[PDB]
């Protein structure tokens, strides 16, 4: 019973619930994604404030020669000074307009005259200015009560800033998952092993995967390597669903050898939803939840053990998964459409997710910009090199035709857009 | 003495060096960027291993019953059997081929023939198959000696598994520089302050770069709130340049105030290549190199005090910086080509780093699939809610004129394009 992507993806969806929200200090809400409003108690400015250095006037005064009674930067600066028709107060950028100032003029138009500090502080204002020029009102940036975050907006620097601008240093918000991490294999040893001995192959999947997690920002709990041997894995599994995380990732032990305990003790634990998906590379994945006795639900994904399936499956899977969990309202990868620069022969049997190496070019063959695709080589899913750089995956249809350079294929984003490098 | 943008960065980019590479652990290896080259110092596999579940036969013997003469799923399985013709082995995924064995059939084209543990174990061989059908030969996926990563790449999920397959838990990267920041002003509080004196405001810059810092992967010295007084900033920036930070950012202190003092404290500490900057909104921008005595150079950004200039510049120049430190080869931000989505009004006087929410259509209006850009709305620099779920900056020239609803524009990608809302 093999189901598309698209059945598997929603399986998922439907199944994953966002946690329960959580208060955190202002930097640890970096990421997170906010779980109340935020609405600013005071306004920005809360005084009317100087967009420049140079002077206070009254704008109906005009070009002319006044004395200086007071200087405005900031606090209680000129306070109980009223500038009557006639005077000038210094200010700087951001200091408290006296009352009485109706426009700023910029020091740029206006000239100091007399010595220095040898007679009493006169200025020679050069321009014609207009009431409310260069002064930033009352809650201009912000009014008191406005609503500067809303519930379900994900913290980023600005936002921690709009936090800051509005006194909050505890945050309501969604947690990250708490994410397990197994291997599984007779054939593994640790990745510290020096000379392999006969039949053995370092254990990639588990360190790739803690990264995998760590990029997503959520906690790992590293349960190692795990022998083929159902009583043990068992073990593991109930450890790992009792310890309290979320999301359970496992690799290997899926595919239909007679010691793949992963699907049975997966479907003896909980509800095993699907094993088997029309993909290439990815065939094993196997999805199942758990209730941990009390009380609280377990993800699990039996990744595929070949190190392209395993990451291939966290990508597409996982990763909107864990999404899901921290409260995205916008969980999906970044698909977007590009050209490609080298043919590419597609799968006849299942949709295949190429790997590919992208990027935006003035001219992506068509005289018009956009993304361009090259192939990583070789697609074999033993093939981790096929991985390396890879910033997209192509969805290559199961047509099994030859796809010329220059035509045109949807691509799923999975690694930062930001971090990508130029042409 | 204003400058462009492009040769500010151009000036940045020529100052700024690579750091001296460290040597760090596997997990700390993640986000960074290699500095020296990784050799595979066995073979992946390191032995024939079975692409499947099923048996390993001599293909020449075609279908038929044949008895079951080892079964081999990892170590050593199999060791000292050799199959000939006539007979078969057991093999599970990632088993090794035993010697005499050339092809593997999966277990869905057999039949296990007879009383399952009662009699000696008979398979049906139900095709024909071919030599190395379902066999990885030894160093298909990974040849013993290849390089399977070189200096200069930056170090992924994928990248970790390529690291832990050649046993590599010690890695020599490039380190992420350590910066420094730290806010200026007698008008700022702590964002814990509650009710606001008169002429007071919460520091929002300092907390927004520790955030954008910490998203840049970077370690921070935390400096707190500089007053207006140049015997206290100048004793601040001694403290930074002296601890081993490599990168100061202040933010404030830069304007035409008489008691702005980052411009003149950095022109008698170190080098200030420049102080005008031809943008909207960021024109006080200060960039200098100060030497460490002995001894090292840390690179100083004076920041506009304005929150939206603050970020603006950050993400413009201060992100190549740490990315160069950090020895990305392409450090530069993704530029892409977009459409508007409403009508933008160009400055007259410098060209505009507009902040837009963009996203990827399938119909961009123009017919075509690509990026799309609505405004945040006004552009004020004091406005950081301007900045608040800005994913990029539209490059808008210094015409003055109304850019229509559909034209194109070149916009810089500020936030993970991986994390990008779909349409
Ligand atoms: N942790 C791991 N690291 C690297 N390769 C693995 C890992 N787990 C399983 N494999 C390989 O993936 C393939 C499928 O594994 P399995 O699903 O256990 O049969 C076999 O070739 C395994 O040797
Ligand atoms: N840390 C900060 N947080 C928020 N606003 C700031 C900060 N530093 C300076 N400003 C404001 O930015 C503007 C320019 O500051 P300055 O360059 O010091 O004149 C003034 O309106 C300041 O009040
Ligand atoms: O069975 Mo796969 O789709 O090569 O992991
Ligand atoms: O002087 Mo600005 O360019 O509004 O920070
Ligand atoms: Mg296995
Ligand atoms: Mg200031």
């Amino acid at each position: 019973e093999m189901i598309p992507t698209e059945e598997a993806l929603r399986i998922v969806f439907g199944v994953s619930k966002r946690l329960p929200p959580v208060i955190v200090s202002l930097y640890e809400a970096l990421g997170k994604v906010l779980a109340e409003d935020i609405r600013a108690p005071d306004p920005l400015p809360p005084y009317p404030a100087s967009v420049k250095d140079g002077y206070a006037v009254v704008a109906s005064d005009g070009p002319g020669e006044y004395p200086v009674i007071t200087e405005s930067r900031a606090g209680n600066d000129g306070l109980g000074v009223t500038v009557t028709p006639g005077t000038v107060a210094y200010v700087t950028t951001g200091g408290p307009i006296p009352d009485g100032a109706d426009a700023v003029v910029q020091v740029e138009d206006t000239k100091v005259i007399g010595d220095v500090s040898t007679e009493s502080k006169r200025v020679k204002i050069l321009i014609q200015t207009k009431k409310g020029t260069d002064i930033r009102r009352v809650g201009c940036d912000i009014e008191k009560d406005a609503t500067v975050l809303t519930t379900g907006e994900r913290i980023g620097a600005s936002e921690i800033g709009l936090l800051a601008t509005a006194g909050v240093t505890m945050v309501k918000v969604y947690p990250m998952p708490i994410v397990a991490i197994l291997s599984t294999g007779d054939e593994l040893v640790e990745p510290t092993a020096g000379t392999l001995g006969r039949g053995q192959i370092r254990d990639s999947n588990r360190a790739m995967l803690v990264a995998a997690v760590m990029q997503q920002q959520c906690k790992v709990v590293d349960l190692g390597i795990v022998r083929d041997d159902r009583k043990e894995l068992e073990k593991v599994l109930d450890e790992a669903v009792s310890s309290g995380v979320d999301i359970i990732l496992t690799s290997g032990g899926v595919s239909m050898g007679d010691r793949d305990f992963v699907k049975p003790l997966l479907e003896e634990k909980g509800k095993v939803y699907f094993s088997k998906v029309l993909m290439k590379p990815g065939k094993p994945l196997t999805f199942a939840e758990i209730r941990a006795k009390p009380g609280k639900t377990v993800l699990a994904f039996g990744l595929p053990g070949n190190p392209v399936s395993c990451l291939v499956c966290f990508n597409i899977f996982v990763v909107p998964t864990i999404r899901q969990l921290a409260g995205w309202t916008s969980p999906h990868p970044l698909r977007v459409r590009l050209r490609l620069q080298e043919p590419i022969k597609s799968d006849p049997i299942a949709p295949e997710f190429h790997r590919a190496i992208i990027k935006w070019k003035d001219n992506d063959g068509s005289g018009t910009p956009g993304f361009v695709a090259e192939s990583t080589g070789h697609q074999m899913s033993s093939r981790l090199l096929s991985m390396r750089s890879a910033n997209a995956l192509l969805e290559l249809p199961a047509t099994g035709n030859v796809l010329s350079a220059g035509s045109s294929v949807s691509a799923i984003i999975v690694s930062d857009i930001s971090a990508f490098s130029i042409d």
